[PDB]
């Protein structure tokens, strides 16, 4: 089974978990859209009823939106009972790394308040360690990016500020920030990392997702599997 | 001759109109940047003095700093007396298209307030009419984008919300709004066109530069030319 | 009839024009906040239902989450039926100065786009020229805000750039920008002076709001009046 | 001593602190205010000459450029070697409370870098404990600012969104974003909370300055009083 293949049977899964009367976190990304036009025609054709999606980002809300699936903010809402997102890495502890997408930050707004988070992964997400493959995203207060980044290269970090393709100079994320991609060695304690990351001021939010995720839903090259704590 | 051989040819005429003490527009993208790199080193060897520069965008900005161009924004001088830029379309009259590295808001509030506005181009620029072979960017206020587009459809404009590469969702400025590129079959009155899109709820700026533009100097295959008002 | 009383009265006429299934734009202020809350109860009791309320600020926002009426985004509906809002000035031919609150570009983004713009307002409001009492606001990007200022001059505007009191430095509106109020000896031509303010570099929306009301309801001191064009 | 004579003589004490050649963070507020005046005139008369501002705000920036005071952000030098800047509250091991000017982001940023940190405040400043006389105020990402105010309840504080007199709804911050101010009923561990408060997700940044700041100048009714670490 291809790429598109596992990720489409992945999002396939995460349709178990959603009920009538949901009010569901949207993620962001190709795995997730899956998810969200599948949702939009379940709910299209009557097999899901009074389901509100809370956007993490104007790429899920557009294409909300698109699929007519009622859509409401954070603040507007009483309560999360799931949300559905991708990630970059997923290490075997379940913990994360998000952001290759620059959503990161109204990501772990949504999901941090989640009755149940699921993360929807093909096989090449599933790493030893994070940072095996990917840099870790942290999003910063523009006027900072440069500090920032000597800070982590000492911190043994190769860290470089993000540039756009379809804007020139450097990407700039929904909240108008600027994203730096860091990549350290190997991070062995994700969840300290990722408290102590954003205590660097100008540090919004970084792309460490750790003990946050619920279930992982993986598609392998030969199905359907879940990852649980 | 090639392509970044016009570019860098235009770049090299532009210092023609560059004299010591002036405050200088820094204008965005490949063109200007050759620009902004011989203006640095004609600064570095002592053949030009007192000069400070104004940039349209952080791609502008961060390009004078390593060049250690002295620079400030609009609001730190009281006269610009010369701005340089590139575009995406000039006409034979001189009206432009910009917005391709999504800065045009910047870019406009610079150059309206120069003395001299020159325009750096290669012979690709150059059009019969505008919208010959580029759409014009219109940076707007996210939410209006869908409204927009849809009322643009009076002029026929195949009207499109630009998406991100390096971020999923739209593109977003560095002003935090979003970008549609209207693709008009074609623009016979320029200068209304840019009011009429200004007047429209929700534009930010729109990429038509009429009646702005003092000289633009073109590299061809044959050397520069140049076209003026 | 105080002045609190007008208000809630030109609110408790608006209602009339409310019906089942309507999306409606939902104004900013003091005046236009009895109406949301009016309207929350209407909806509450069951009098009123399947309504949709488009927001134009933070404040009318909250305010209508606060009395659960369903809210959304201009690009989340594909149509204003009735957007009703307060003004600052009404002059006798229905012209408006608006954005004593900062939220004149929002407004403006969705009261373009409705079936009927209602206004609502108390005696104090109506003026027998525009500027009479009080002054333009006009929404800039930061960079712009002294040249704009001194281009005001020009038509003998006495322009200040708006102060905060609970931040220091300037009021910054939603979208991250300044407000410069633009005070006019009198503005005999409002649409025009709308138009020409839009299409200065760095002007995104003024608080010139001409030929777009379609009915005012005034609050007087024995009742309600409505004034139509 | 009254109040504005206070601000005015911490302030003349720390300008002999600056040195030529040097970087220099500028504060937000009235306090610095003086400062920033001092120092402007004090290189007006070639008694210093070489030095270059790094505003931490639109007001700071102003107030330089109205004192020929020549300025840079903070991507555009290598260091900061002196900050002076002013504070809400001042404890006894010199944590401090910032933030009622809204600034807070941009003030720790350049100040965390800052080679000395110098604090200038008037004697109403001291407390016994942070939280003593004031809130902390925390920035947030809009959309998440009523689940932040719900989890601050574990740490039994009063927090309130703060409102705008200027305009209607939230203050927003030079960053976009909006301000609660938490008043707890004390804070024993300064920066044990400072770095809590941050690992909230849409806390962009709070008021609490912990083991920053290097000296604190203090205007009394007795005179100047210099308090360092
Ligand atoms: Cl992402
Ligand atoms: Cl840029
Ligand atoms: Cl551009
Ligand atoms: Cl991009
Ligand atoms: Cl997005
Ligand atoms: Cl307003
Ligand atoms: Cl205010
Ligand atoms: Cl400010
Ligand atoms: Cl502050
Ligand atoms: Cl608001
Ligand atoms: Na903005
Ligand atoms: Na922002």
């Amino acid at each position: 089974m291809n790429v598109e293949e596992m990720k489409k049977i992945a999002a396939k899964e995460a349709l178990k978990f959603i009920e009538d009367d949901m009010v569901i976190g949207l993620g962001t990304g190709s795995t997730t859209a899956y998810f969200i036009k599948l949702l939009g025609e379940k709910l299209k054709r009557g097999e899901i009823s009074d389901i509100v999606g809370v956007p993490t980002s104007y790429q899920a809300k557009l294409l909300a939106i698109e699929h007519d699936i009622p859509i409401a903010s954070l603040d507007q809402v009483d309560a999360i009972d799931v949300a559905v997102d991708g990630a970059d890495e997923v290490d075997p502890n379940l913990n994360l790394i998000k952001g290759r997408g620059a959503a990161l930050t109204m990501e772990k707004i949504i999901e941090y308040r989640a009755g149940t988070f699921i993360v929807l992964v093909d096989e090449r997400k599933l790493v030893d360690y994070l940072c095996q493959k990917m840099p870790v995203p942290i999003e910063v207060i523009p006027q900072a990016w440069k500090a920032i980044i000597e800070e982590l290269s000492i911190f043994n970090a190769k860290a470089e500020l993000r540039m756009g393709v379809n804007k020139d100079g450097p990407v700039i994320t929904d909240n108008g920030n600027f994203i730096i991609d860091a990549k350290f060695p190997r991070i062995d304690d994700p969840l300290d990392m990722e408290i102590e990351l954003n205590t660097i001021p100008g540090v919004i939010e970084n792309g460490i997702f750790a003990d946050i995720a619920d279930i992982v839903i993986v598609g392998t090259r030969e199905g359907v599997k879940k990852l649980e704590r």
